[PDB]
């Protein structure tokens, strides 16, 4: 597929499962201006995939209060989100959540981020990076028996905000607070001494 | 480029700066029967890459102790890469080494990974988990600015040792000892139960 | 796609939910020697859509009686299956099974009886009756909010059967038991006085 | 062929044996406004054949008085057709007919239906319903020797006039009279619980 | 289509209607060391063509009695050739017929001798004279509303054997009686002296 | 080549040997209004073709009378054409002619006709009728040792304008005087009976 | 074309009018170990090209005595050959030949030896000389209004042999008796002084 | 290359030694109104070459008194050209010439013409003569060793002349004042009596 | 590539290391009226490189001095230019520049001046004098271990302008104060005495 | 062309002028084992030329005392060669040589040298220096008005010579006699220290 970084993040427009139960599409240009985290799961009623989709859903607020959006997708159709949904966790439901879910029934979206696994039908664990001028900055996929990482998620997101922020560069594991550098040979002097 | 997960990663053999200050041809087959964290920066005598590439050899023990390896790669020559060895960290050098460092001059290494910045000339932050059987099973890309995170590539790594050596799946966020899961209706009740 | 009378109906080797709540593979050679209805439907956890399915559950005897296999295809994955088996008939779920459903989560299978609809992801009402040598006998195809008839399919199997066991030709609306014609000119005329 | 469901129906333009025994050029265009029924059928002075022309015919006004045509089409010349319509039933013959028969004699129409047994050069049992603003809404294809149920093609566009006329979708095995449901997940249950 | 003079003529295995109203296929090669009128009409039960027909069958004889055969072909169904047999001549029938009635359905045998009228699916009134030896001799092709004639096919028929059997040259108008010439500069004196 | 029944016969303007010795082009287009009769012959001081040649020119008048020209043709120059004329009809020559002969010298007028025989580079017998219109309406091709009937030409164009002027249909052997009829179901059967 | 000097002549076998009234076919290799002067001319019956014919024709035995043959053709047949051989010489016409005269009715020997004028299916006035090699050793073309030169074509078959038999070379204007060279810097000194 | 008989002689442009020892551009558009005798030879320092460069430049006059230009073409360059003309003609050179002699290094006049001996890089001894309108109307190739005839060229362009002065056409070894003829059938009989 | 005596020198337009330590893209435009001898080098840190880099900057101003820049480039980053810089000679370093390094870090100059090493990915030691119509008239590619000379260098931009200002040649050798001579036949004659 | 550094050097057996006067084929593949200089220029009479082919002629000794050949080549004929040969230095002439000059007529070899001026049919000076082995190792080509230095092709050869010997790497402006580095950033410090 076609997503490439620091190209326009492959568009699309496609029905959705919304918080509140009800079905609507939603598009990427939806999501101007913001930040958003777009991740793919392989298939409803399985196993990795609800602790991932249940922890972002619980976790959103820790994005919307930095101006993150959340937004997940799966090759399932909106009924089956609505039913898994429908479920309570302690029987590897979803329950109520707090973050639409795309039905990419077709399967376009997730050729066009490349994360298709053709063999199966299913989509890879990818978590994708898109700023608020809609261009990709942060790729990431995993095999399927392996979860991925909130905080790692809401780390990146944070580092690419002080980075618009501030024209500074974020050094290996960074966190809030940590120092930084300019990126200027002279300049960054600063940061090697001590 | 062509590296796909759970297909063979892509081959190389090509020159490197050793741990010892000498040049040697590594080749991805070297690496069959262990774990490979390879990974990717920009530019010799820049910014973020030292901060990231001294961690890695910092930490290179953390790797090795549970059988993997850890490679690093650039555009620049086995001669910048020397040199860039011989200035002190304090003066945003590397100092000594314990990891590889591919001299890739022909970006033929990045292309095929997918991280080449065509109109730079330069990789991306790629960094990927490569089995023992030589398969891929990780994909990380960050843009230039933000830096990449060690602990994670370590969790990674773990997660993914983890499901071979017990046919369990790991839940988001895992980390050593957590509760994992059979991938099973039946079975995955048990997780679900907390 | 490719399905054409008489000739070899396309071959499919694909997951299915089978009726004791067990994954296995089915495929189409395994019903050489049988006749087979295959049907499609659109969506789990939809509308007409049960209706369907439980009606063929509950009569697959009087298939199986005159050797005579049912199976059923969806675009959806067979943990959505299970999923919808695990929800009584009066809450709109499916109960339990006597038939399997097949999971065509890459659509290939689908799209080789040129059922799909290629803007929705999504199957047509296809439903085709395949004999015992494994050619493709009758076609019936039904835009989505229509339900099909099983006492028409079960009229079809039954004149088809009635056809390879005697020679004859089955006149329009024919039932067991009406009368029917060889096909030839001079013993036609038997059938025309009437 | 290029006949596909919620499709412009393939448009043709030909001459046909009218119900009064002349010849006229008969267009899809014509249609537009009401449902059609289009039916093939192989060859004149066969066996199966004349019962389903002539049910069709006997049971037009089934048909024209819930606003739906029927439309006939074999390979033959008009001048077979014409001859055929001479010869008395009780002798295998059409007698009058009420409904006009094409003739297809380049083949062009049953190849755009894709009902062409190409290596016979005749047509399969193939029905098509056709709706008002011209868009193709059920296929229907039997080998030769079975013939097609006139019931059935009743009940289909009775159900398809049904869908249109009230939003609801129609179950498996709907007649006239029988309950039917919104395709909506909250007010389908009306339709589950009773 | 592909035939040529001299060349073999393009070759056929079809069902026919024989004279004694049975179905057969009918192959060129079963008329090898015979001469051969292969003739094509457009049409069962039109205007031209029984008149034509019905003279060959006629006389046929004439034509079995120095070695040649003779076959009609069209456009209809072997059920068309045996309905209009059944119909009698004052009616615009056949009758009973002495030449078999070849039904090319699929129309590729009219392709083959280049006489297909495309836009109408019908034959021109072709007719081809083909040697012992299955090589094309003479081609004559009428446009539909003009008859061929008989006596000329004879005429034809004749001089070629006269030619095969005596190495002399058949000049215009020639009948069996009429001054031949042997083709020689020297030789063919004696004819033009007369 | 492109000499195809019912349409516009392959234009033509060539170098010609006119009846009164002199060499002058003709072109097709001035026979617009006119039936034509074009006919070609192998070659020059040969055997048949003379015979053919003199009888089209002796009886010319036969056809102008009703509105139809004869035009011969074949591979010569105009000045074998000239020559062979010169020599008297009893040494095998032409003597004077009142028909125009093109000198098909490139060989593109019978290319055009499909009655070259490339091997040897000369014309088969072929005889063309074409209408006032420029229009194909006959076509007769003999192999080389076979002459033409002139009389059987004149049959046919007579026949040809027979049926532009009364909308009937000549039938078998039709010579003028003989009873035709209307291609009309209903008003054939007045010629049928009786 | 394809005569290239040389290169081995453009084979041919061809029917030809031979010195003695009959018909054979001539080919090139028939001239092996001889010299050969093959030449072509537009059209039999015309002007210039009896005057050159009969030329050669009437001098052969100054070149037969020198170990050289000669050959014409034209596209005519042999037939107009044969005619014009049989007119006297006083009414321009070629009477009794001493050379055959090719009959190149296809028109492929001057197509390969590139002297076809297309416009016209005429050859220009091409003379070539082939030596016993076979090997094409001069080529001269005239323009149709300008014959070609007798002595000339002598004078160059003579100096052709004298080149072989000696390894000297022929100056311009070169007649048996005159001054040759040996083509060498040194011994060419002796032709230029004196 | 693309020389041809009464089609426009190909164009040239190119640096030559002029008579008056100096270089210029001559190109054939210069030569409009006249007639030119363009011929080529091999190689500067030869043998057979300057016996044929000096007699054109000794009788150059002989042309020009008729209106006839001639041109000399070799692959040698200019500078070679005039070194040639330095040396005296009883030491094999050239003297003072007459004529201009291109210089056709790229060897694209000579391709052109068709002249060009591909193995040796170096034109065959073609002679071409152009008439006023630049169109080509003789082609002379000679092979190397094997001088051309001045006079001959004279001759032809004097009969080339003639043709066009007076209408007439020049029999085999036309010389000025030698009988011609019309080239019409009647009025040439006045020639063919003598 | 595409550097081709006499034709626009290959185009650029990168980012340089500047002599005052800073980063500017360089142009090719910028040095329109100017002489300039662009020079590429394999690789920084190495071992011929700087003996040839620091002799072109400790000898600009002879260059500069007679309207000549020099450009330095290579495959190294900005960033590896600006550190070799930063250490003094006698450790291998560069010192102070006083002319601008290239950094071709997508290789697309050293491609179009056609002095890429592909197997490698550095350039070969080329050097190219460009004029101030910035056509290329100069090219030198030395293989890696053998270092050019910057007096030649000099020698040859001194003669290409001593050239341009007096239309003069420059003999084997030529330095300034030698002979040169006219490039004139004649006029060069007083050169060749002595 | 396709002359590459470190490829073998484009193969040639051409006709050259020997030292001794006379003609022979010289064959790359002669000068297995040895050093070689093959250098071009543009045109035999000229002007630059004749002072660089005398001055390798002048010094052949040099080069071949160290087991070096040259060798010279242009566009012009053996004969031109020859003839300037005969002509004294004075006059502009080469005298006797000591060096063999191919003649390259077909242009061949400098097309593959890359060396050819495409517009004048002329060679660039291109100097090559092609190693033991008969691989490509030095490429030099000055525009026409500059000659080349015979002292700098000297010192290349010597410098890889040296190389090829030593396992050393030659600086900058080289001469026999000065230091060298081993190319090896250890070793290389002695060179860089005083």
């Amino acid at each position: 597929g076609d997503a490439k970084l620091n190209h326009p993040a492959p568009d699309f427009n496609e029905t959705a499962l919304m918080p509140n139960g009800t079905f609507k599409k939603v598009a990427l240009t939806s999501y101007k201006g913001k930040w958003l985290v777009l991740f793919f799961y392989p298939m409803d009623f399985t196993f990795v995939c609800p602790t991932e989709i249940c922890q972002f859903s619980d976790r959103v607020k820790e994005f919307s209060d930095i101006g993150c959006e959340v937004l997940a997708c799966s090759m399932d159709s909106e009924y089956s989100h609505l039913a898994w949904t429908s479920i309570e966790r302690k029987r590897g439901g979803l329950g109520q959540m707090n973050i639409p879910i795309l039905a990419d029934k077709t399967k376009c979206i997730m050729k066009s981020y490349g994360v298709l696994k053709e063999e199966d039908g299913v989509a890879y664990r990818g978590l994708f990076i898109i700023d608020p001028k809609q261009n990709l900055r942060q790729i990431t996929v995993n095999d399927l028996p392996v979860g991925r990482d909130v905080d790692e998620a809401l780390r990146l997101v944070k580092a690419f905000q002080f980075v618009e922020k501030h024209g500074e560069v974020c050094p290996a594991n960074w966190k809030p607070g940590d120092k930084t550098m300019k990126p200027d040979p002279e300049k960054s002097k600063e940061y090697f001494g001590a």
